[PDB]
Parts: C-alpha cells; sequence; structure tokens
C-alpha cells in the first residue's frame, strides 16, 4: 500500500498570499472570499501573546495586501471567524470549485497542499492523530496550507494550518476557524496529549490484509464492543465509536468478516504479539489508511 | 519530513481518455497531440503476441475515440514511436504546460499522477528501482497514466505506465515509447531483474532522520568508501559513487557528519538489523528519497 493524496489542480487554483506588514502567509480564495489565519495581522513580537480583537480594530481593509501570483486582489471587507480571517475581495475565483467546508474527525486522513507565498510546493496525505495533532511537514510561511479530500468533484476543506508544538507536530483549524484540540493561535509552549494508536484505521488494515489473502490472524471468536473498548485502552488504543463500527461497514461486507469478529481478532494480536509473524509484509500495524482509504487502493 | 509528491495540477490539464474498441485507457494531450499506449490498439487475442506495426496499418484515426471531459477531440492523424502511440487532433489543449521529455535514471524520483477513464484519482512519489520497476499503485484502467519532476514552472514527462508484473511492481516508459528495463508491451507474465537498494536515497534518509532528531543509529566509527561498497554489494545494495558522496555534502554539512560516518551507521544497520526500533516511523530502510528530495524539504 502506498499513502496517495488526492490531485491537488482544484486546491491550487484557490491559492493565494495574504500579507501584513512583512508577515506573509497563505490564503484560500473561493468565490470572492479569501480565507486565512487571523496571525497574519500579528508582529513577530505580537505573537507572543496576541490581543486578536485590539490588533483588528486597528486594521482596515487598504492595510491587506492579497495577491494571487503577482497580481493584486483589492480587499473590499475583512471579518474575524474564529482564529480565520475572511477577508471579501473584488473578484470571484474563476477558479473556484464545487466545496464543502468539513469538521473531520481523528483517524479521517486528507491530502495537504503545502505552500508558501501562495505558491504550491507539495502535496501528502496526513492523519488527524487522536491527539488532534498531525504530522506535516512545515516550514515557516506555511500557514494557511489546506487539507481537503476530494469526493467526485466538490473538494472538501478539512484543515488550515498555524502552528507547531513543541514535540514537532502540527496544529491548526477548520475552515471555520475552530481549532482541533486544546490548542490556541498564540507562540506560547503547549503540549499535546499523550497519542494513541487509531483502532479503526488498524482494522481497516486487518481488512485490507484479508482482502489480499493474508488472513492467518482471522480467529473464531467474537466479543462486545465495550469489553474491546476496555482491553484496547490498556494497550494505548483509541476506543470505537459507533460512526467507527459505521464506517467499517463496506469492507466488513466486502470481506463476510463482522465489525466485532476482527475487534476480536485485534484483541488476540494486541494479547499474544505477532509471534514473529507478519501482515501484509510487516510486524507493524499500520493506523493511517482509513476504510475509505482502503477501498481507494483496492478498487478506483 | 515526509514523502512529497509535485502539485499534480499542471498534468491533470492533460490528462484524456482514449478508447480503441472495447480497450480504454489514458492518455497525456500536449498542444494538438495526445500521447498514449500503444497497447489501446489491441484485442483480447492480439495480446498475447501483437505485431503493433501490422495492427497499427489497419486502424483508420476514426477507430480512436478521444475524450476531454464532456467533448471528443477529432483525432486527424495518428503515428507510433516505440511503444507510444501519437495521436494528432484538431484542437490545441489550452492548458498544455512548459513542458520537457525526459529519461530518468535509476535511482531518481518522480510523482505520478494516477488516472482511470481520463480522469486524475491520486497522485504519488515513486522512484526508478535499479532494476527498472516502480512500486507504484496501478489498477485496471490505469495504464496512461504519467509521472513527472516540476523545475521551476516547467513539466519534465518521464514516465508513462504499461503494465503489472506477477511480483505487483509495476514497468513502463518514457514518453519516446522506450521501456524502462528489459520488458515488452504483451501479455505474458514476466520477471524483473534482482532488485536492489538505492544505497544513496537511504543515507538521504538517514540524514534526514537526524535532521529531525533522531540519531539512535549513528556511532563512533568510520569506513573507507571501498570497504562499505564490499558490504553493500553484500547485502544487494548498489555501491556508492564518489559522485554519490559529493551529491550528500549538503547534508553532511548541514549535520556535521560524514558521509563515510554515516555508511559507517549505515554498514552497522546492514549487519544488526533494527532489533526492533524504527527510522521516521518504519521497520525499514527507506531509499525512494534522493538527497534533493531531502534538502528541498530541509
Amino acid at each position: 500500500f502506498r499513502k496517495m493524496a488526492f490531485p491537488s489542480g482544484k486546491v491550487e487554483g484557490c491559492m493565494v498570499q495574504v500579507t501584513c506588514g512583512t508577515t506573509t502567509l497563505n490564503g484560500l480564495w473561493l468565490d470572492d472570499v479569501v480565507y486565512c489565519p487571523r496571525h497574519v495581522i500579528c508582529t513577530s513580537e505580537d505573537m507572543l501573546n496576541p490581543n486578536y480583537e485590539d490588533l483588528l480594530i486597528r486594521k482596515s481593509n487598504h492595510n491587506f495586501l492579497v495577491q494571487a501570483g503577482n497580481v493584486q486582489l483589492r480587499v473590499i471587507g475583512h471579518s474575524m471567524q474564529n482564529c480565520v480571517l475572511k477577508l471579501k475581495v473584488d473578484t470571484a475565483n474563476p477558479k473556484t470549485p464545487k466545496y464543502k467546508f468539513v469538521r473531520i474527525q481523528p483517524g479521517q486522513t486528507f491530502s495537504v497542499l503545502a505552500c508558501y507565498n501562495g505558491s504550491p510546493s507539495g502535496v501528502y496525505q496526513c492523519a488527524m492523530r487522536p491527539n488532534f495533532t498531525i504530522k506535516g511537514s512545515f516550514l515557516n510561511g506555511s500557514c494557511g496550507s489546506v487539507g481537503f479530500n476530494i469526493d467526485y468533484d466538490c473538494v472538501s476543506f478539512c484543515y488550515m494550518h498555524h502552528m507547531e508544538l513543541p514535540t514537532g507536530v502540527h496544529a491548526g483549524t477548520d475552515l471555520e476557524g475552530n481549532f482541533y484540540g486544546p490548542f490556541v493561535d498564540r507562540q506560547t509552549a503547549q503540549a499535546a496529549g499523550t497519542d494513541t494508536t487509531i483502532t479503526v484505521n488498524v482494522l481497516a488494515w486487518l481488512y485490507a490484509a484479508v482482502i489480499n489473502g493474508d488472513r492467518w490472524f482471522l480467529n473464531r471468536f467474537t466479543t462486545t464492543l465495550n469489553d474491546f473498548n476496555l482491553v484496547a485502552m490498556k494497550y494505548n488504543y483509541e476506543p470505537l465509536t459507533q460512526d467507527h463500527v459505521d464506517i467499517l461497514g463496506p469492507l466488513s461486507a466486502q470481506t463476510g468478516i463482522a465489525v466485532l469478529d476482527m475487534c476480536a481478532s485485534l484483541k488476540e494480536l494486541l494479547q499474544n504479539g505477532m509471534n514473529g509473524r507478519t501482515i501484509l509484509g510487516s510486524a507493524l500495524l499500520e493506523d493511517e489508511f482509513t476504510p475509505f482509504d482502503v477501498v481507494r487502493q483496492c478498487s478506483g
């Protein structure tokens, strides 16, 4: 299996840069609105302990430089929504795709188009960790880069990049400006909660193994969801939600292995170890492929 | 640090669908020419031993259905260059980027835009293996998917997809239609030469793991280039050339770890293993990052 990103072209057509003073980051231009991290209005020193409301009241439309390439887009309105700025511009983006703003759950994967100065550099797949961080590849100037999934013709935007934590992982918001997890856009030291393994994705990976004929680990037992959840937490695995059980439904139907039976097989892997055996050519259980991801690569 | 593909928009705007009879794959539309695998003209029977020049002369321009979105493009001429068919169309693609056709060296990396029915489906990074296969994710209908690099605003096309081997790896051509490797576009089970690991890439990746605070695998030992290469070759790793050592300079400087000291670390990893430990998440030595891929991202 491969980490596979979505084609980025529909999102490339929406990236711009947004500058306040000498502070530049990326923004997302959809219809006649540009979305970007509100800390663009901060000086480097203001980032230590910003008063965003006070900083915004000192701002006018003509203090925002929005550029698509070297072409200025005139700002005609500004407002703050949580931790994002919405800049109304005088031109509707002709490359605007069909789109949605979605707030994803931990475990879900999405493509990141890493951008600098409004120019895309690279695309790659990220998983939202249970502690609401992602393992990005973000350098200075990358804020405002977005994460997305593409369903049919529709781009669902789910992430906008804001910061790096002390452990080197990354944090940010949805496109309504609400942070994932307990973080704030202040340049203070903040700690991610201890990370856990994404159980629903490990199960997706076991289904993937079965689809390809690798099924030694399937056992004759089942379990209750509560029993599995209590055992799993003792191994630093996430508990399963009802939504997780539902998103495993298609793989369960494809293989005929009930979800809770697969949970029983996973429990035995956790309790007795691999005992030297491999699954899909690996002794490590992979937890960054969602059920959707497994389908995309077993038939798309 | 992360396996990162080039942004694919400039290539998405060139992908079309190409059908001949009951066979459908993708084409690359640049200016007024569409490029695609020549085996689109094959039937079921033809698969096993196609006499392409003979099958091609029996086809007419109207036997090729080319679709770009909702629109059919009219084929007004066709020619063959090696294993790629060139269909001239009456329309120029307005989204044609600045481009060039390059043949890549084994060990070099490129992005793949996987497409089905003319539609982009995903994008990922691959390397040309030393045995001239690629470990891709390609299903039925993926042929004509292309691989590429982007330098400034210019797309260098280096790979077009044609087949899967029984081991599950993949083979294809450059955009002149010449295969990478000893493979042939006939419907047969083909095996590759013994694959080897791209050593300069493993070293680059180890330098990456250090840059990101991961240095458990290091050691105080050193090695000569030739003595390292003896052990490398024993473990089916490619030999390291002095140009490879030179190429690794910037990473050496940045970390203060001499290239041959990192070779000593890799030699130790090869002979002992990882003993359960992991590097940048991996239980295996990754060899599809080039030194350039690492620096650009650091």
